[PDB]
């Protein structure tokens, strides 16, 4: 019944992107998360710290691999969103897949409630977009006039986000390769809307004790079934997972 | 950087305890627990749902391995502990290791709140032992007279128990390979006082969404590194892995 995992090959830098390619059709909703053993997605309220040597090469690629990063407000405050960095062979990587140099950045919020002083518009190479509702995306719209494209997502109810809609707001604007980082609100409703394809964690070989919260959180209770794509390991015990969904 | 895991050999009966062997000597503290992808250590308010087709095979070895199953008393409760049922085949291998038939359950509760009329005592080939305070340990020693061994687990606070105080305690009896299996309290308060040696987690191929909590819950916060000793997996993507203390 069981077998024994070990390392049977060593990734270079080009079956990496392999690994985790996106599909070359519809639209892919992927998640990037690192967590703990003990399931804890912070520590000391960030994500960070517990980051492996593999993390940050990932975290890069599948930066790397999207259309677009979609991240809750909540995250882009908290983890300091600025602009998706892109180095010069990220970018020419990117051109020579046939998509933008820099992936494009989305924010996910209900109220609507960012500041034109926010620090996600300032240091950027590119113009956010901002999901929203059909609610308040007149207001946010104008409100954030030059600085993002003010996109609503709501399905039926004016007043909150259709999570589905949301990716076929950016499927819509050929932005169909779609990299989630966070957070955990957001994770958690796209995974109680059943719309997260796919989920990529690092297992930080870290136990962090009952404070942190997990990678999701919400009201949200589901039994979403994944099949185990692949494991990867490093030297330092790390886990980098990518389970798709059944 | 990066390694790709793979299957490499099949596990069969006998090379399954090796992987999970405890030290020669020492006392030994080893949880094992269950968690979804996005950390959730529970479905509907138990683990048993998430539980795999190895889960069952790794979660009676480990019992079948321990001294004593050491286990908070809301899990009890809440998961129907009854008396550790070892099976024939199960009975013999632990005589063969020179244990006891049957692992020893040991409840712990610093309130000492045990009903006499309890579940735990009730179904079981052999007496609990309930680790407790200082404080209420005469008052619980008496009133489950006969039903249990009770023990005084405080280190400095006769009101609280103390974590390395109840591993020694078992230790003191003989008890030195133990295997918790929940709840998060205790497995947080573990975890808090740096007394896990070791995590054996099943990580369970599902998302379940924000309302689980953690396999540890509590005000803990520590960064403890691991060593990741093994990963299994089974033909269900599910991941039966070990992780022992740095
Ligand atoms: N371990 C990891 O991998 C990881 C990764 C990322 C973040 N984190 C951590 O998690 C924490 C942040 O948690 P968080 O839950 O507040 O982050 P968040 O999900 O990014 O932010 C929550 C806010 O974003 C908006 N939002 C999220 N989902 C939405 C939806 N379905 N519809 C409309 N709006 C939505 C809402 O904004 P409005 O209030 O404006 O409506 C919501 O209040 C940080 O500590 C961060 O470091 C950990
Ligand atoms: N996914 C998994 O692998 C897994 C495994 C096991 C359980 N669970 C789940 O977790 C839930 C139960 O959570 P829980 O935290 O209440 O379980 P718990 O830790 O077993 O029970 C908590 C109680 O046990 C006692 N306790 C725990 N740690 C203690 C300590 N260090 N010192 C003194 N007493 C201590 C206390 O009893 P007193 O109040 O009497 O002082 C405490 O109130 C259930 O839903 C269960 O299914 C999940």
């Amino acid at each position: 019944p069981l077998r024994l995992l070990s390392s049977v090959h060593y990734l270079t830098d080009g079956e990496l992107p392999q690994l985790y390619d996106y599909p070359d059709d519809g639209t892919w909703l992927r998640a990037n998360f690192i967590s703990s053993l003990d399931g804890g997605a912070t520590v000391d309220g960030t994500s960070g710290a517990m980051a492996g040597p593999g993390d940050r090469f990932v975290f890069n690629l599948l930066r790397e691999l999207a259309d677009v990063i979609v991240v809750g407000v909540g995250t882009v405050r908290i983890e300091g969103y600025s602009g998706v960095r892109m180095g010069v062979v990220q970018r020419q990587h990117r051109q020579a897949r046939g998509q933008s140099e820099v992936p494009q950045l989305a924010i996910v919020t209900r109220s609507g409630r960012l500041d034109r002083d926010m620090a996600v518009f300032t240091r950027t190479e590119m113009a956010p977009l901002v999901l929203t509702t059909t609610a308040v995306a007149d207001d946010t719209r104008q409100r954030l006039a030059g600085l993002a494209e003010v996109i609503a997502c709501s399905g039926d109810d004016p007043g909150t986000v259709d999570e589905a809609v949301l990716v076929s707001q950016l499927a819509a604007r050929g932005l169909r390769r779609i990299l989630t980082e966070g957070g955990p609100t957001l994770l958690g409703t796209f995974v109680e809307r059943d719309v997260l394809d796919e989920l990529c964690l690092t297992i930080a070989p870290y136990v962090v004790g009952g404070l942190a919260r997990r990678i999701v959180t919400g009201p949200g209770q589901v039994l979403t079934r994944m099949r185990c794509a692949h494991v990867l390991t490093d030297d330092s015990g790390y886990l980098y997972t990518r389970y798709v969904k059944t």
